[PDB]
C-alpha cells in the first residue's frame, strides 16, 4: 500500500472501495460502501494535488482550508465562502466544531493548549520523539446528543527519521472519494510547513481510517474518475508564519471584495513567488464570487494551479 | 497491515520483521531502537489474543490484572505494581500513573470527566452502523507536563457493528512490538469482547494500527530466542459482565494485599461464573508467589501453561 503521490493512493483506494466493499449500509441513514482500517503510504507528500479532470478538484478550496486551520480560526465565514455546503455543519451560523481543526491544533479546547508549539519543541529537544502528537478529536463531542460536526480526525503524529519529516493522519471515518481530497491536502501542507520550519525535508506520509467509504450519491460521479503531469510547487524554506500571515491579510481583502489585484500588483507584493501564487489563487476567485472580469493573472501560475482553474471554473479560465 | 487469525501469528510476523527488517535504528529519549513507521494487522480470532511460545515467559496474571485495572477506573500504582513492579518506574509521585493508566482515560477522560464507554454504548445503541464509537485515550495537555516521564502511547480505541460482529481498532501512536504489544492488545481485544457480550454480540475483526513500532536494543537478545523457538483462550460469557468484574475486583485487591486466601474448594464456591472464578484463581497463585504462601487443576490449559512457564518452581 505504498504510493509515489497522493492521485495514486486515491485513484486505487477509489477503486478497491467501489468494485470491492467489505459493506455496504447506512450510518446516520446515508448508504454507502465502505472498508474498514483502511491506510496508505505516500513516498512524495509535497505532489498533494488531484489533476484528474472529471473529479475537478478546487485547489483554491484545498489552500483556503489548510489557511484556514494555520489561522486558528472556528469561523465560518471565512469557509463557507470557498464551499458554501458547509454551512450545513454548523449548527449557530457562524462557527464550526469538529470541522474547525484551526483551534484543535493551536489552541485544543481540552486545556487552550498550542499543540503545534508543543510539536516544534518536543522535536527541537528530541529529534527522534515518538510523542510528537497533534490530538484532533474531543471526549466530549460524542457527549452531546445530535451533534452535527464531530470530529473525523483523531491526531496527526510527526516524527524525524534521516533528516526527513515524516506525517501521519490518523481518522476515524474518511469520505474516499470528497473528503480524502481535501484532508491528505491540509495534512500534507502542515506537514511541509512544520519540515521547513524545522529546516528538514519532507519524509514520508502516511494515513490510516477505521472507515473509509463512498456514498452511494456519489457513485456515478467516482465511475467517471475512475473512467478518465506538471508537478505541485514546494513551499519555501525557513519559517513560513510572516508569509502566511500577509497571505491571510489579502485573503480577508479579496474574500470581501474591498480590494483586487492586478497581475501587476500581485507580483508586486512582499512575498516569495510561491505564496503569490496562492494569494493569486484567491484574486481569481474573488473574480469568480464578485463576478469580475477574468483575468494574464493565469499566465504566472504554475501548471497545476493553471490546470486546476481551467477545469473547476472553465467559462472563466478555460 | 496484514491479516492474521490469533494474536500469536500477528506478534510473530511482526516481530520477525522489525527484528531482522527494520526501517530505522535510532534513540528516542536516549534508548536505542529498531524501528518500522506506519505498522499493524488484523485479527480474524481476536479472543485468542494470548501468547504461549514458552520463552516470551508470557504472564496472563499480568494480563489479566491490567485489563480489569482499566475497567476499575483506577490510576492507582500500588495495584499495578503488584504484577508489574517495572511499571513504578512511570510513576512521578509514586502513587498514580498517568499516560499508562488507561482506566480513567476510559470512564472519566480528563477532558471534561466524560464517561466514554458509555458514550460509545449509548452511541452504537442507538445507531448500530456508527463511525463514531470512539473511546478517545490521548489528550493535548500530556506534552504540556514538564518532563513528563508517562505520555499514553494510545490515541483511541474505536468500536463498529458490522454485520452483528462487534469490531475494534486500536491506534497508537507507538507500540514496543516485543514488549507492550503482548498486554496492549490483550487489553484491547479483552476490551472487546467485554463490550461485545454487553451488547449481545459477537465478536469481529481487531485492527492494530500503529505509528512507531519498534523493539529496544536492549530487548534484542530475548527477542531473538522468541523468534529462534494448540490450547484455545477461553470466551467470556455473554451478557452483562459488570457485576462479575464487581466481584472479581474484590477478591484481586484481598489476595493482592493478602486479607484473605482462597483454597481449590474455596475457589469452586464462589458465586462467578467458572471462567470468572479462573481469574480469581490466578490471583490466588499470584499471590502463594509473591506472598511466599505454599502452592490450578480447574484451570484451562493457557492458563496452566503460562504458570508453569513464568512460575516453574511453583507451578512447572
Amino acid at each position: 500500500h505504498t504510493f509515489g503521490t497522493f492521485q495514486d493512493a486515491y485513484l486505487s483506494q477509489l477503486r478497491d472501495i467501489y468494485h470491492s466493499p467489505e459493506f455496504r449500509n447506512a450510518p446516520r441513514g446515508q448508504a454507502s460502501r465502505e472498508r474498514i482500517g483502511a491506510g496508505f503510504r505516500l513516498l512524495d507528500p509535497v505532489q498533494r494535488h488531484i489533476s484528474v479532470p472529471a473529479r475537478r478538484a478546487n485547489v483554491v478550496f484545498n489552500f483556503a482550508e489548510a489557511l484556514w486551520y494555520l489561522s486558528g480560526s472556528d469561523r465560518l465565514d471565512f469557509i463557507q465562502y470557498y464551499a458554501p455546503g458547509i454551512a450545513a455543519y454548523s449548527a449557530d451560523g457562524r462557527t464550526l466544531r469538529g470541522t474547525a481543526y484551526g483551534p484543535r491544533i493551536f489552541r485544543h479546547p481540552a486545556g487552550g493548549v498550542n499543540q503545534w508549539e508543543n510539536v516544534v519543541k518536543t522535536l527541537t529537544d528530541d529529534p527522534d520523539s515518538k510523542r510528537a502528537v497533534i490530538q484532533i478529536f474531543d471526549p466530549r463531542e460524542l457527549a452531546v446528543a445530535d451533534n452535527i460536526d464531530v470530529a473525523c480526525t483523531l491526531a496527526l503524529q510527526f516524527l524525524i527519521r534521516d533528516g526527513l519529516l515524516c506525517g501521519i493522519g490518523y481518522m476515524r471515518a474518511n469520505d474516499a472519494f470528497r473528503g480524502a481530497v481535501s484532508d491528505v491536502f491540509s495534512f500534507t501542507f502542515l506537514q511541509e510547513f512544520t519540515a521547513r520550519y524545522l529546516g528538514l525535508g519532507i519524509g514520508t506520509y502516511h494515513h490510516v481510517v477505521g472507515s473509509v467509504h463512498i456514498y452511494d450519491s456519489d457513485a456515478r460521479w467516482a465511475e467517471r474518475v475512475l473512467d478518465a503531469r506538471p508537478g505541485f510547487p514546494a513551499m519555501p524554506d525557513g519559517d513560513n508564519w510572516p508569509h502566511v500571515r500577509r497571505v491571510l491579510e489579502w485573503e480577508e481583502r479579496l474574500r470581501t471584495n474591498a480590494a483586487r489585484l492586478s497581475a501587476d500588483a500581485l507580483d508586486a507584493l512582499d512575498l516569495p513567488a510561491y505564496w503569490k501564487h496562492v494569494v493569486a489563487l484567491f484574486e481569481a476567485h474573488r473574480q469568480v464570487r464578485h463576478e469580475d472580469t477574468p483575468d494574464a493573472l493565469l499566465a504566472a501560475l504554475p501548471e497545476v494551479y493553471r490546470q486546476s482553474l481551467a477545469v473547476k471554473w472553465p467559462g472563466h479560465f478555460g
